């Protein structure tokens, strides 16, 4: 009754990189959707990205781009709490607290903060060995439900579980203070794959680039990249959904399913007795084009109206802090601290 | 012109423990003075208490002891900045950004942590390893030149001053961002020993309580305490001061000139000819008990007075906070992100 009886979310967005087309197809297009059946926080999580050496003017633009991402894909700042990490003190605030309760072998054990540890040596940066906690406050600020979390989060928003658990023992142990979150369950399972590698998942972070759409990536590049996609050997050419036997096909397929609306069944039968790729693969493109296009008009509009940028922020921050504070308070009076007065 | 022209110091006071008599007289007794020739901040270290587990109920009421005992002794809310460390949000909020430039090298190898890592074995906690960085930001948010540090403290101090610069060097290597900290040097070196083995330094922490006055202790046990006090082996019993020779005497000696303004010279005349140390340990006692029942008395009063306490509270944090997030904006801006409009 009636936010009450949804259950809260909480997505982290990265003010760095740049969002592939599976990740738009697998989670933000669904977000407009998501808006409505869920209590949802969208947090630009700036405070995680200083933990790798960061250009300055970079990560500041970075920030506005990943903002306004959420803006073109219909996150509303009236429907949604969407801001900008660093600009809500309590989330520093209760990473430092909740430090106390992590144990140094939880964060040790850490797959990412074991490979980071390898790669830059004695350079390992405290917060690169930290972030997970700050990630735990970031979400039991809010008393999310539910977070999505990649392959490479779940471990983190394990120990979340597991500091609020330990928090809620000590403090809390019939009316909890936290709530507990679980993984979100995405809508649309995506099968997005690498261009000329179809057996893989399309990564973001992949260094051949011939294998990626990004979500801002030029028509241009987008009609080229499609176009040099990887098929199969069926001879003759034959454009059937098949993921063991012609997984190329598949991945094409399912890019101008997402892109048309149109089904396997109606892909299967507008490419009846055509053998041949070639015209299929163009479609595609121009598909994939026409559906990326309207939000990256939308995009570039927001993205440089910075009086609405700076609103969008403003309320966010204050709409999340309001959130947030009540949870801070409540986590200093159960510790001990006097409250400030 | 003119706080402008004195140094700036920042002092961090536990919310945990009983001060000695021997922290009083190195430390306290001056801070009436300081206060005048020196730009000072007085902050109550509470997220610091929590790296170790404390009771809550405990910690509260403690962390008002700290407060009234700052005012007992003459620090004016006017005339210096005295706070709670959690009511001022920036503390937490620079000590995470200042992780990301802290090696885990750094933090490793700090000789409290190494300690506290044997005693709690897998509990230890990520607050007790990064507490460092926690105390560089405290230090830093006020541009502090001078930091008064014990022994335990002054490897703290040290990556505090080894954080700046390495901020310093990537962000503002002509007009620095931080102030780089020294320490502060007391102006009385007070020479208070433990009572029944002259030998050893005062210690708060001191597990044989016969050892140590506190700051709050009852005057029945002062003259207890020291009517049990340590003298000499000379015979006839004499009354003069060499801490080779007469280190018992020496330490009664030392307190007995703080308590009273007598010299040396005048204590040694003053019990010229007299072959006992009994009379002369009950004047000690007496004067002990006369000097510091006049701040015990003011300490009481205004430990219970939670109206003023709370305008203490709320006067410093305002305080604190104003100087504090002109470096915060600061640090935010250089790292890159979009100041919150
Ligand atoms: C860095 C990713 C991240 C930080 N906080 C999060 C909260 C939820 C999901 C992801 C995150
Ligand atoms: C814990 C002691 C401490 C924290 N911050 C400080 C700043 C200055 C001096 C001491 C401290």
């Amino acid at each position: 009754s009636n936010a009450m009886s949804k259950p809260i979310v909480l997505s982290g967005v990265q003010p760095s990189g740049e969002l592939s087309i599976g990740n738009y197809l697998g989670a933000l297009r669904q977000w407009q959707q998501m808006q409505d059946d869920y209590d949802c926080q969208y947090c630009v999580v700036d405070l995680h990205a200083i933990t790798v050496r960061q250009d300055p003017q970079a990560l500041h633009e970075a920030t506005l781009d990943a903002l306004a991402i959420c803006l073109a894909v219909g996150v509303d700042p009236k429907k949604s709490t969407l801001f900008v990490q660093s600009h809500v003190p309590e989330h520093a605030q209760l990473g430092w607290v909740l430090n106390c309760y992590t144990q140094m072998g939880e964060l040790s054990r850490m797959t990412q903060f074991k490979d980071k540890s390898a790669r830059y040596a004695n350079d390992v940066n405290a917060g690169l060995f930290g972030y997970p906690v700050l990630m735990a406050a970031d979400i039991l600020l809010y008393g999310a439900h539910q977070v999505p979390v990649g392959s490479d989060q779940k471990q983190h928003l394990e120990l979340a579980r597991d500091i609020a658990t330990r928090f809620n023992n000590i403090y809390s142990p019939e009316q909890p203070i936290f709530t507990i979150p679980e993984p979100y369950i995405p809508t649309v399972n995506a099968r997005v794959m690498s261009l000329q590698d179809a057996t893989k998942k399309m990564s973001k972070s992949d260094d051949n680039r011939k294998n990626v759409i990004t979500l801002l990536e030029d028509p241009k590049s987008i009609i080229k990249k499609i176009n040099k996609a990887q098929t199969d050997a069926e001879t003759p050419p034959r454009i059937a959904y098949d993921v063991e036997n012609k997984a190329g096909i598949a991945n094409l397929m399912g890019l101008y399913s997402a892109a048309t609306g149109k089904t396997f069944a109606e892909i299967e039968a507008q490419y009846a007795g055509v053998e041949m790729y070639g015209p299929f693969k163009k479609d595609v493109g121009e598909a994939v084009v026409a559906m990326l296009e309207p939000v990256q008009a939308e995009y570039q509009r927001i993205r440089n109206d910075r009086e609405y940028l700076n609103s969008v922020m403003r309320d966010g921050a204050e709409k999340a802090s309001a959130k947030a504070l009540q949870t801070l308070k409540k986590v200093y009076a159960a510790v001990g601290f006097v409250a400030r007065p």
